[PDB]
């Protein structure tokens, strides 16, 4: 990377220590920028969803795969659940989105619960495969809590066959009172739904698909037990990406696990982490890892850097890891704490081929967590509220209570961090547009048409903390 | 610029990183300093009003032109409105200020609304061109809301002919209960008003006037469409300054627009921006721009530097741009975030020939925004409250709803930043005195009689952030 | 110590200026790390309790000695009290913990007061040496305040003989409603109590014992009076460690006191402080001190560095003192302000053989201070609330009121700092597990099996303050 | 000054950027340090009271002169008032303090008002020069507001002749219910009062006296008008020190004024300021100033550095000014914002021969401002509440209202900063003990017996702002 | 309120509020030693042994004294407690002006 003249600080840099100086640009608009990655993951956007139980949902996988990203499945899920999720994701359409389907004679409370599970805002009633109506907001208000679905249905939905150009689907929704376009198969059976914003996003973005034309998906495996058996099972299940993660990637056990997984020669790219040093990245690449995960305790006041003194600023660590990996022909992923598109832009400018997003996506409708309201009716979701139960479901490993208590005494209980729902960006698609707009604006300011060009021509500067007063 | 010995930091400097060391001075008082600019704009003060709809008003233009500054009109206004504003500004007196005029039989609520539109605090009642009385504060309290103006008038106003020496106008107002001096034409018709502070400011300051002896005014044009046609229309309308602005000035489209405007050879100075690099300033000057606008995302936590990683500290960028421009014979304008006179003083010391003030002037009586009170009756004005509507009035460009939504999805909605009215500095004239006093004190501390001398003899030092604890 | 390439700052470093870069590791888990010290103190953990009256209690000594640490007794205590405390500590069991014993016919209010004096949460009723029942929480609620103990007893406690393997003691407590395991002597007399967490900690940790198989303990002596007589009295009383402390250790009076104590040749290791300079450490070691105490005004806003300008950042001072002492064959102790395990980890990485904890342990049940509740019933303890009285009990020295007032006028009154009880870590054992887990995680991240290896292979980096925004 | 190895920052240092590293010390206690200055002012302590109307009172002059300091009188006072104050100060005793005297038949409300004017807490009733009783706190509570003084008197005061050794005066007050010792002349007339703390302070401190054995005092003069005439009048009035102050000392007008004052050759030392540059200090010394005043806008958020960008960190400016002045044989005074003894200690270590205290002393009983209570009865005093009236009493200069308004429009109104009374340090003597204790502790930590030795052997280090998190 | 020596100061504070006298007498071998009054336990160590903050400045008179003179002796006393003792010097009771 290139810095300004004389900008040689005596310390490691964070995302608050660096800034991008505008250069000569010929990019006309944001749409003239290609965001496709070159790390071999097949994603058209640098957005990756973290493999935690509170974010990595089935709807998360489907939506992110359709929008061009990828989602890594939690490593504690059973093989049957991962296989079912992979089959469901690879059984989705590349344009239309799967709506919320309500069978007749169901409880209206279940309909209300399912209504908030997606950002469409309308749940379709289906009988014999045929749409009957759309339940929207305020339809359950005042109505009897024991309603049988088929009592408040509103059969005024626009219906069109699948394969219609989304321009005309947008045109039919210009004066519609409900922004839902039901897409049906030629035989009249229900197939999916569309929206004005959804149609525009389908026309702008490009879904990340495999060689079979199906949505891509990723999975993670633990570092304990027979790693080869789990890797083989996930490869047979249809996983397109394997991630072996742990708190400290630069250890002998991870090297042995990487060697064991690479010995099978499954042909799929492998992601390992996390390390924040050039030596660790080189060792991980030599062990057989194609993608190195970067970021260990990036925050100066995070739980990791408060429990221990171990850590490193994210920017310098990512820069060093990318510099070490590019020579060896590898790639690095930023796995820090991302809360603004600025972090993603700076990570991409540093040389990272992908940026992973963690808790930020937990506060969305499509997340597997349930929506609940505060005293002021503030929509929010309990981050890590149920992740501890999934962690201890596999942490027990059939050991006795004495061993479990001995392990858990030293273990620190992760607190339940409330994450408020943003009313203007409730769905993950709004956050995706936000982040992609930030990245595209960064490229236009720099003057690059693609991510390698952005990394090539980026020029950075250093600023002091006195500007934060 | 000259720095202290050994003060060579490894980073770019902001306004919080630099300080002025006092030197040998022979300036007796603040009044012995000339603040006239040499950039060709004709302003006697380095204060420039930003071209946003929430600040660039007609009263703003009149008051700032009378006090020696200049105001740039918004680029989204229609040609008829800009022509009317220019004619009204060039039809004003060089000494007296235009009062609030109330016709008889009008609603008292309209009188109350018009009362707060200017800092005079008294609205004159005019009939057949003759003043009848002055409505002041608390005159509408308790009185019927359907009053017909001519029911609470107070005909106890001091009246003098236009052309009276303001010293005697001040003398007549020594014991007057209302600080309003009605200035009338020799035929007895109403001409304007004066105040003690207004008379003193008229005797101290010098209005910025053109060759015809009329108040100066500036206008802005967008970068889209036929820039030459708009430039010709504004030149024919009587504009004295043209400003072509955009988020990123260092682009090919701005170079083409500058070449197109310069091809007309209208003879007026041209302002373009914004760039924060020497190469950008040189390219803009070569393209045909006489004045270069400086400052792109100056804050470390601003919306621009949070959306993207693009930006630069204002002080270093201004220094570099001024150093590049002075060789080429050009001039630079500071277009950052100004909230204190210290920013203006440091920008002038860096080498900038003019300092532009943005949202700070939005919280004044003369601003086009309407005054409203909080629960504690705090006077405040909604910054950018109505600027979005004016932006989208021209952003539509006759395109269909699909194109407008496609553009606006990536666009980030600017929030409405409340700006509280300062009770002691409600009028823009008080802020003008504040800023001019700060600049004059800076010159006296440095020991310079004019801005070029201030830039010549200024010596700067660098301080750490530990002083901000 | 080894730093990263180019990381040569022009300032001293604190604990917020440094970070540990992960290296190649072969440590399987946290349990594969040995925390035994090599400073000659005999402690299996680097945790040392400060010698202040509000922390250095009898229960503190017993618990910390059983968990592998050591406690330094206050220097103002009379010789009889120190002898009694030493005998009581050396009369304790290496596995079981001494419970709260209630004699019959006592007041229930006394039982409630004694209940919160230890973290067991149940006070055993003993008559003729035989347990009768356990008083637990909410047993005193609503019951008459004049109860005679033997009216609300709950005789449903699991009883086992002393010497039972704690694995089976854990097994018997799997379904018990009260987590208390009464351990009794073979003759049926009461001997102690155990808990699930206590049994696990006894199986993990290793008590620090002397050559006689009894718990170790430390004591402190002042710098005034006949230091040799006090040292001889404490050595005869059974003290295993002598600490001579003062505000400024690098003074001639401390050198004379060290020479006087070393002239007796008691054979015990001696601790002296505090100094933050290599010259001071060398002088203290030459004078006859085997262990040097480090840290004088470590905080930038502490009372010492606000009263005066004297001080030094803890990290650089500890590094320099350790570098000076290791050549001379000595050892250094970190005696700064420790509030997180990160501080202990960084002090150990710097080269310190032991880390002393001060006010942090004051907010625990086992501390000698009494528990009191705020308006919100927040459990808290008044730090330094009664330490002033103990200081002035010996400060009077039989001098007249004039001399006492003359001394105390210049003396600054230490304020009573409230320290809230952490509900999840009320007992000192929870804090001990927290700190040991942090240190073990640090070693696993570095890749070391013991503290000397951790100091040998540690690689550090420097970060700026902009990451704290 | 000497810094640590490698501590060469690229910025100017404030009081938060530096720290004192302890050195080898042989000073037994705080009392073994001499605080006498060598600047020729004759003060035994480095404490100087600023010349503002809200601090520089008559009681301030008397108390500070008795405790060994000096007070500079405001420059706006008339010559008669300054002469009366000087005569009253030079008519005081070197040991006893002047009590609050109440004549008979006075109002009790006046007695209550006068009670809080001094820190004694008891007002003596005097008739024919003989004490009758002492009015103390709560004596006016419930008593009639129209009491005639001689109705609630408490004639139980200890009386001793003047010249008694304060040791025995302390002894008589051991069991007295009121800590007041009335000192009377041999003829029985009232002469003064004493207190236990006052007697101890008289035995510790040394009053600053002239060649006639009378308390010293200082005065200030403005830079406008005939400076020589005012200097001659103040010299004839008995002033021991002349201070010519202004916002910017490094100006030609101050050079001319200094030359004019030095032409008279009054023989008294002259103080001038303020400058923060070596060139300014050299010019001021060459012009005829023996003492240079240092400090112009020291704070990073002060009113001076918010109005303008002019300023400099205090520490670096003081260091440079002292280095420039010592060669020329001059001396420098720190005139920044002092709120802690740390500032005074660091200024003395930098090389300053005296430290001036400003608003900190405004919040005391002896200050000329009146005591008033908040809603919570918090004792506080309005700083700069009445200083504006005294400033405009001489600012008018007989000019017309037009000129006064023209000057005051640009002038910024200083706000009234409430200063709460510290209950434990209400009197200025408590603050004096606090500051002297801080300075003596600094010297003991450094290991110096006097201020020149402290400046000689001081070794400083630099710390970052990350320690302030 | 009678306090034996070597007792806890917390017990003394609890017993202080058990009666309206406001002062608890310290008794040893039947002889008064001092009176513990309000604010005597504030700031003092919670493990005080009674005989560390005693204030031996109590007015003492034999039982049977006319209460008019007992009132007279308490006119300027700082503590409104009049210790009434038996002729042999043993503690018998207390009195107050209002009492």
């Amino acid at each position: 990377v290139r810095f300004l003249d004389g900008h040689t600080p005596a310390y490691d840099l964070t995302y608050n220590d660096v800034f991008v100086v505008p250069g000569r640009s010929d990019v006309a608009s944001r749409f003239d920028v290609d965001l496709s990655t070159v790390d071999g993951s097949g994603t058209t956007i640098p957005v990756v969803v973290a493999n935690m139980t509170a974010v990595a949902g089935r709807r998360m996988a489907e939506t992110v795969a359709r929008r061009g990203g990828i989602v890594v499945l939690p490593q504690d899920l059973p093989i049957t659940a991962v296989s079912e999720t992979v089959d469901f994701v690879k059984s989705r359409d590349l344009v239309v989105d799967t709506p919320v389907t309500l069978s007749p004679e169901d409880s209206v409370s279940d309909a209300n619960a399912l209504l908030h599970k997606r950002a469409h805002g309308a749940a379709v009633v289906v009988f014999e495969g045929r749409p009957i109506g759309l339940v929207t907001e305020a339809n359950c208000a005042g109505v009897d809590r024991f309603a049988r679905v088929r009592d408040i249905a509103l059969s005024d939905f626009v219906t069109a066959p699948v394969g219609t150009d989304p321009r005309e689907v947008f045109d039919l929704l210009e004066h519609a009172p409900i922004d839902v376009a039901v897409m049906t198969a030629p035989d009249g059976t229900l197939a999916g739904v569309l929206t004005r914003t959804g149609a525009i996003r389908a026309g702008i973005y490009t879904p990340a698909v495999d060689a079979k034309g199906r949505l891509r998906i990723a999975a993670a495996v633990g570092i304990n037990g027979d790693v080869g058996a789990k890797a083989q099972a996930l490869a047979e299940a249809g996983a397109d990406l394997l991630v072996i993660d742990t708190a400290h990637g630069h250890q002998a056990k991870m090297l042995d696990a990487i060697k064991a997984v690479a010995s099978l020669d499954l042909g799929l790219p492998l992601v390992a982490g996390n390390v924040v040093s050039a030596e660790g990245t080189r060792d991980l690449i030599e062990a057989g890892a194609s993608i190195v995960k970067v970021g260990v305790g990036p925050g100066a006041m995070c739980t990791t850097r408060m429990m221990t003194g171990v850590g490193r600023p994210q920017f310098s660590a990512v820069v060093e890891c990318a510099a070490a990996a590019r020579q060896l022909g590898g790639h690095v992923w930023a796995d820090g704490g991302v809360r603004h598109p600025r972090d993603v832009a700076l990570a991409l400018a540093a040389g990272a081929s992908n940026v992973m997003i963690g808790s930020w996506f937990a506060g969305t409708y499509e997340s597997p967590g349930d929506l609940l309201f505060d005293r002021d009716d503030r929509p929010y979701k309990e981050s890590y509220g149920m992740a501890s139960k999934r962690a201890v479901a596999a942490r027990t490993a059939g050991d006795s209570s004495f061993d479990r208590a001995r392990k858990g005494l030293f273990e620190e209980g992760i607190s339940t961090s409330r994450m408020s729902l943003d009313p203007a960006r409730g769905g993950v698609e709004d956050l995706l547009d936000h982040i992609t707009s930030g990245v595209r604006s960064t490229c236009t300011y720099v003057g690059a048409a693609n991510l390698p060009e952005l990394h090539e021509k980026v020029v950075l500067g250093v600023q002091s903390a006195a500007g934060f007063a």
